[PDB]
């Protein structure tokens, strides 16, 4: 009765209960997956944190840009789930940009080692991901990542929108690495979700300008939204992402799909 | 169990057993939903094609380019699910466009009367169909179309495509619409699908709409089987289903990523 | 020294002073250009307002929904420019949708009746104007419609959005049998221009909240626009045409330029 | 009486005469254009290739990954064209990927060490010659950066795709900081270009690059000649010029309509 009934799927990007990928995992387990959750850095943080999922998983260290973590990982991952057993799903909700390179700093003042960090992290390890899981995942398997539409330049976001528009044209190379195991590879483009890590951006962490410009661009986003936008609520996203995850999208892939309340269709 | 269980789906466009929307119809009723269908002109051979679908389900007639027809669909609806019942999901799998706009005929040599006949069946009536079936629809619904990428020009399907343009701009009001019911608009964007409509409807276009095939194929990352409406009617159920629960004014493609790669 | 020295160019669409059309004609002209001018309906109107641009034009008669006007269109161009010369320019700045089709009147409430004479003006008109001038175009020659971007939903343009739509899709077509002639088929996606019909409808003409909500759209076009906007000046845009007519985008067809300020790459 | 008449232009790129860069300050300076050229690494190498341009211009050292080079450009700039001159345009024709992440080696194996080299180069250092030259920008001026469509995915180009597309986000932030001083800033996204970057630096790789010129002349509806880079370095000065005054953070295609037409 489960929308992923018997599915082995790997979680990434849990470190708080406002995570997305939290979401994302809860919604897999309502729907009768068997996960393997990755961690980075505060690995007992994630550990009480994920102990309050439906359901127990094992937990993994995988920082992305170790390349130990990286070529050891589909061994781990076969410890955990099983030799004979492999993956059906991997769910890549991994982001993050220095402060240099997001808020009021000035676009032309993030030093490139600070930007090449966060495409490290965000776009470039959504391949990593990818070459290291590919030779355990199953034939209609499904590789999502976490994506915010970069499109257009926003205020604030800076950096962090270069490294979208560069994790959606790396997405498109994946998919074709992805379909010769018979893999999917897609973005969920979430509308903005008030993560804490958000919720801190939005009251001023960096910089006052950049929280009232946020502050904006989700009471915009709302008002464009066709059907609304609740940045409060993560699970319409998590529930697209488990569609992702599903046989009921069998021929998308390099592609993206907007759980955004469709406010990226709307101009005013 | 089932992705549709209980839920009350109108399903337009079904003429053959090769028609898009006789798959949709299929794999909905596979997934538990409870049809209604819509057809059109040819309707003694529409309830006999439509009596080989794994279950029953009312026929009503619907020419969306009769203004009658339109009035009286909800109204008509209703007493096929019964009073009180409202439909959770709508399917517009309507396309027509004449042989001077679409095909080897030149695309400077399409009358507009004929262009304006395949722009009403193919786009307008995307937004007639809302209009008549909102009034009926239950919070959480889904209105869902069949599309195919018009954001390029290509050879054969010269107006059709321009008709395509116009759907996915009339999709993105139809949402601003629906939202107001608590309803999603969406459409997908299919691959090319070997429906007798394609094959026999659209010299050597035998090799035409093999190769057409072979070419998507190698394009699309996952593949695609023009064969095989399956997976493209998997995609607008999951769109008719809460999967999808924060998508409207979009595009889904059902097209084996075809669309994400230049070659 | 003329950006268009010695071009031979039809512009369609001079109704006021303050058309889009007005303003191509006189940078045109300014920039060394011979000019035919199409006019439609109100020819005493479009005369004594053709008489006060920089130059003497012959003024021809053309309503792109009359087929006699279509199929002696060629025959009467020739006539004024002279046996043995043809055109290296052709403007289509022609658009219309009737009341119902745009405005506070709901979007499911337009008869066909009248987004059909709708699309037939904007859409259509620009595959016919093609189809009646490329045999009397010169290779090197360009084909130039007027465009309002229509990506996303807007408030109140309603089937006028639908309409742009379908005359982007009619472009790249028109640019596959422009290309046989050695012609360019472009568009230009203006920002709002303030016409006499568009300050009409600003001022409330197709009802109050259309008016309130065109207003917000042109303040927050200029706010978005990285360069600014200036919908009371249709100089940038006139400029942008005469650019698209000029030797200078050779090898840029069935394509759209957007004279913007660029706000269609901006969020917020 | 040239497109370009009295304009101050800071060219970037000339490697060798094949260049794009090359072509771009030959069609800038026979349009009146008073050229400040930049090279790299090989600076014996680029003046020999940049004395046969039709006219005289200092030549500059810039490596876009050396942040001195960057900080002391506008002070060395201003020298070359005279206190109390300013630029009117800036071309940044510069594009490097490490052969890990561009051609047959497959798109798994480039190490991120390469990948970001190469978005250093290609990407960022767009923002950073627009940093280091706005504050000597006239307004009405012009920041022009050379792109390779990169919308969909496509065998060879891999991380220099990946390049490309961070490239165009870069730019629609860098025309957000350009605007304040009433400058532009849009790439012009060509077909392409047989320079020997193209050739040389990008087995049966004769037929590959003849194959590329042919398939991208069919799609595009006016054609496409890989052996002239003269349309794309005129699309340039276009936007060099006073010509397209409210088109920012924008991208022109030279690519003789190739990207708009599926076949
Ligand atoms: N919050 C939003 O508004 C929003 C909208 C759209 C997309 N997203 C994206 O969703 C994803 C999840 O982020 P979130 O918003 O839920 O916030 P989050 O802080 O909860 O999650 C980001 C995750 O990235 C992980 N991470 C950082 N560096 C890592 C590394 N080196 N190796 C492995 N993991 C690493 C963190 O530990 C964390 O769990 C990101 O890709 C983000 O860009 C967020
Ligand atoms: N086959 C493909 O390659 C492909 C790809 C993408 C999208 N599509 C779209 O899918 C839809 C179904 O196409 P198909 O291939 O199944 O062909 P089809 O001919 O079987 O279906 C089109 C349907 O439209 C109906 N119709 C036509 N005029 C009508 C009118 N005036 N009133 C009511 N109904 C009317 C027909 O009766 C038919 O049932 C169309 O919208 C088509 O454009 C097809
Ligand atoms: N004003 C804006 O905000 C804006 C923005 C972007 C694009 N546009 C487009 O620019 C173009 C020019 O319009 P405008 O805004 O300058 O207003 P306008 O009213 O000055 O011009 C529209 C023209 O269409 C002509 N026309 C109408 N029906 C015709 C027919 N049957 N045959 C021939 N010509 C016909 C009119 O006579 C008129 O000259 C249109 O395509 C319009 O959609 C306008
Ligand atoms: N050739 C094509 O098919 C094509 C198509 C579209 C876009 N482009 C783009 O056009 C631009 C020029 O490419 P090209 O084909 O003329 O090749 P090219 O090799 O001649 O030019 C690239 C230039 O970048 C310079 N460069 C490299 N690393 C640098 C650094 N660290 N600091 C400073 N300069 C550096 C090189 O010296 C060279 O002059 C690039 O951005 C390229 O991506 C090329
Ligand atoms: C200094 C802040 N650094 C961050 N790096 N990643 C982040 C996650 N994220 N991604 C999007 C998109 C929006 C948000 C909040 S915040
Ligand atoms: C003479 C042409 N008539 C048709 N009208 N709609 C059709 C359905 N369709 N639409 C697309 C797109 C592909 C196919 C097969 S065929
Ligand atoms: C009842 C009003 N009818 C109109 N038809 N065309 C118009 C011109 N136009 N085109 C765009 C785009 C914006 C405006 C004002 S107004
Ligand atoms: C080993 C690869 N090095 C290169 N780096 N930039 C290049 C220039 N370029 N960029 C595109 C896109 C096409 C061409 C020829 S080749």
């Amino acid at each position: 009765a489960g929308l992923l009934d018997g599915k082995r799927i790997l979680v990434s990007g849990i470190i708080t209960d406002s995570s997305i990928a939290f979401h994302i995992a809860r919604v897999a387990q309502e729907q009768g997956a068997q996960l393997v959750l990755t961690g980075f850095d505060r690995l007992r943080l994630i550990q009480r944190i994920t102990d309050r999922l439906p359901a127990k998983a094992p937990l993994l260290e995988l920082d992305v840009q170790n390349e130990e973590h990286l070529a050891s990982l589909a061994g781990r991952v076969t410890e955990a789930i099983g030799a004979g057993n492999k993956l059906d799903g991997v769910v890549h909700s991994i982001g993050f940009m220095p402060q240099t390179g997001m808020g009021i700093n000035p676009f032309f003042d993030a030093p490139y080692a600070d930007v090449s960090k966060g495409i490290h992290i965000s776009a470039y390890s959504y391949a990593s991901m990818a070459k290291a899981l590919l030779p355990i995942m199953n034939p209609g398997g499904s590789i999502v990542g976490m994506d915010f539409d970069p499109s257009r330049a926003m205020p604030a976001y800076n950096w962090m929108t270069v490294a979208k528009s560069a994790l959606e044209s790396v997405n498109r190379f994946v998919a074709r690495e992805a379909g010769k195991y018979g893999v999917r590879s897609n973005l969920v483009a979430a509308g903005p979700i008030r993560t804490l890590a958000m919720s801190a951006i939005v009251g001023g962490a960096l910089g006052e300008e950049a929280g009232a410009q946020i502050q904006l661009l989700e009471e915009g986003w709302d008002q464009r939204a066709p059907i609304g936008w609740n940045m409060k609520d993560a699970t319409p996203v998590a529930k697209t992402v488990c569609a992702l995850l599903s046989d009921w999208l069998p021929a998308t892939t390099g592609d993206i799909i907007y759980a955004d309340g469709g406010a990226h269709t709307q101009l005013l």
